[PDB]
């Protein structure tokens, strides 16, 4: 019959999306993977790998869309990165690369019937290569997000072609956990939204897609909020500026994952 515990799920369709209603989804995904605050330098800190139960490892999305057809990502609370989906009666997960999220993995849909691992991991890395093109050549915006959903559920019955499903996962990763990851590409993708507008991502969307971990790392590891070395980034028009401290990232990124515990204490 069953095994434990029941993850929140929070809806969105695609079907008339607003900037409310989007506003409202990205703020609902946030409140469920930090817990409250552990704060470092104004930026809240996702929850720490090591010692969080199973009952909280994992967080539902559950897009609809508007041929009426629906989809549930999975997120791990610990860096908001889309472990798998869930379309109708099949599951599929992207290789995870350890063993204890191997068997997390195994608590998450649990009573589908059709169950799958591809052999691959779920980075940008392999995505891109998989679907044939790179973040810079790929539409996001609500009418990406829509066919998305589509081509996702009809994997499942050979609608397929894994270029195809590559590329849907890039739109849903970037529109999703990305937006929830940085005040800055929830923004990005709320213009979109604003105006039915669809367009592929900027360098300075990109360079901090691919910069979190090392923003977060730096963060944490920070003499009072200066940077031991600058993150280099990229504005809209391809050029690089270093940065030297926390300060100008507080508007820009929204959680941070764990990486050290907290040398001074500040959050209370
Ligand atoms: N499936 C998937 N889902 C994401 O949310 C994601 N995010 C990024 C952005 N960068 C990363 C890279 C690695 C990790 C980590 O190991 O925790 C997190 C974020 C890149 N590929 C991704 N792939």
């Amino acid at each position: 019959m069953i095994f434990p515990k029941q993850y929140p799920i929070i809806n969105f369709t695609t079907a008339g999306a607003t900037v409310q209603s989007y506003t409202n989804f990205i703020r609902a995904v946030r409140g469920r993977l930090t817990t409250g605050a552990d704060v470092r330098h104004e930026i809240p800190v996702l929850p720490n790998r090591v010692g969080l139960p199973i009952n909280q490892r994992f967080i539902l999305v559950e897009l609809s869309n508007h041929a009426e057809l629906s989809v549930t990502l999975a997120l791990d609370v610990t860096n908001a990165y889309v472990v798998g989906y869930r379309a109708g009666n099949s599951a599929y997960f992207f290789h995870p690369d350890n063993q204890e999220d191997a068997e997390a993995i195994t608590h998450l849909f649990t009573d589908v019937q059709n169950r799958y691992t591809f052999a691959f991991g779920g980075n940008y890395d392999r995505l891109e290569q998989l679907a044939g093109n790179l973040r810079e050549n790929i539409e996001l915006g609500n009418g990406p997000l829509e066919e998305a959903i589509s081509a996702l559920y009809y994997y499942s019955t050979g609608g397929t072609q894994l270029p195809t499903l590559a590329r849907s996962f890039i739109i849903c990763i970037q529109m999703i956990s990305e937006a929830a990851r940085f005040q800055y590409i929830e923004g990005e993708m709320r213009t979109r939204i604003r105006y039915n507008r669809r367009s592929a991502p900027d360098p300075s969307v990109i360079t901090l897609e691919n910069s979190w971990g090392r923003l977060s790392t730096a963060i944490q590891e920070s003499n009072q909020g200066a940077f031991a070395s600058p993150i280099q980034l990229q504005r809209r028009n391809g050029s690089k500026f270093s940065v030297y401290d926390v300060s100008i990232l507080i508007p820009i990124i929204a959680l941070m994952v764990y990486r050290c515990a907290p040398p001074p204490s500040s959050q209370f």
